[PDB]
């Protein structure tokens, strides 16, 4: 089994236990760690925060305790426009000038490949990450003749149909990345106003249009497009999704005002993690959809959509038997690292829940 598991660089600003550096993650616990993202300046891969050098290597000091732990650097991001990453790949000067120029680095800095993650492409530039992602591999295929151990390339691809269909020629690009990520918890969110689970697992016999929303349809389809199994790694949510109810309608269907308070430490509209999530919990209402498997939560005015230990498991075992490559949790720091906050004294019990399921066959 492969156990992507993303870590993200400003999780540090975190007050309080919220603060997390690769200092809180286990070395033994998955197998790819990726640093969430880099930046891009002078067409020239480069560092985002201010210490990155040093959290380069907390982070790639794990590897002196796990020989076999394979670190990861991802380029894009949220707060990375597709403008900036479209104008780099049409101009075939501004492209092979940002080839060139990452092999050094992450050699320098010792991660052992280079996550792409250009946060949706247009219809105008399916053509173009095409060659970005081909020949990015034609120049790690190069740079290890130099007697080395050949660089990772892999990608985080959204997970949608319209999405999918618009921007990525899956069937090419799979034959050039080792491993593709599935954005799995991309389907609902924030908020045409009605209540969802943003990573439902299968479909929910109760609504027709929107099957495309879903963990298994989103799998079916990458595979019909062509990428193979033994590549197709499935998104696993760390984290939850909150809702301010506009009205004391609860079930599923119910109307939004808008998108859920912040947590103490998490501080974003709309999003809890899942340490945060835990601490919720108490006094609440917990629901879960039988078939799309997966719970929710209610206090007060708050509806929260989220993962819990058996619906991560369900899920693991769903990527166990279609035989993917793995699983993938997006932040290592939305699950509760410190494990001090989720009673059981347990630590990650999240990423913990996926092993297990990967582990025991
Ligand atoms: C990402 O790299 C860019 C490269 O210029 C850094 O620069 C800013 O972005 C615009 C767009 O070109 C520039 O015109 C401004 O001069 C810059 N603004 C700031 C805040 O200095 C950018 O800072 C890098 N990103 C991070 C946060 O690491």
């Amino acid at each position: 089994y492969k156990l992507i598991c993303y870590y993200t660089s400003w999780s540090q600003y975190r007050e309080g236990d919220g603060s997390c550096f690769p200092d809180a993650i286990d070395p033994f616990l998955c197998t790819h760690v990726i640093y969430s993202f880099a930046n891009i300046s002078n067409n020239e891969i480069d560092t985002w925060e201010w210490n990155d050098v040093t959290l380069y290597d907390t982070l790639n000091t794990l590897k002196n305790r796990n020989p076999n732990l394979k670190t990861l650097l991802s380029v894009g991001g949220w707060n990375y426009g597709s403008q900036r990453f479209s104008k780099i790949a049409s101009k075939t000067q501004s492209r092979r000038t940002f080839i060139k120029s990452v092999p050094p680095f992450l050699r320098t800095h010792g991660f052992d490949g280079l996550d792409l993650a250009w946060l949706w492409p247009g219809w105008r530039d399916k053509r173009h990450l095409t060659t970005l992602v081909k020949e990015m591999k034609a120049e790690f295929v190069r740079e290890a003749q130099a007697g080395t151990e050949q660089l990772l390339l892999s990608a985080a691809v959204t997970a949608g149909k319209i999405a999918i269909d618009r921007g990525y020629d899956i069937a090419q690009i799979s034959r050039h990345l080792d491993f593709i990520s599935l954005l799995t918890y991309d389907f609902h969110g924030a908020w045409r106003q009605t209540v969802g689970h943003h990573s439902p697992l299968f479909r929910g016999n109760e609504d027709a249009s929107s099957r495309f929303s879903n963990a298994d349809y989103a799998v079916s389809y990458m595979l019909r497009l062509g990428a193979p199994a033994n590549k197709l790694v499935m998104g696993i949510p760390t984290f939850g999704r909150s809702y301010t109810l506009a009205s004391s309608k609860t079930d599923v269907g119910a109307p939004i005002s808008g998108p859920g308070i912040p947590g103490r430490f998490t501080k974003w509209k709309g999003i809890l993690a899942y340490y945060e999530i835990c601490d919720f919990l108490h006094g609440a209402t917990t629901h879960r959809f039988r078939d799309q498997q997966v719970p929710y939560a209610t206090k007060g005015n708050q509806w929260v959509a989220y993962d819990d230990q058996e619906s991560v498991k369900n899920k693991a075992r769903y990527l166990k038997n279609r035989q993917l490559a793995g699983a993938m949790v997006w932040a290592l720091d939305l699950d509760d690292f410190r494990g001090t906050f989720c009673g059981q004294n347990l630590t990650f019990p999240l990423t913990s829940a996926i092993k297990d399921v990967l582990a025991r066959v």
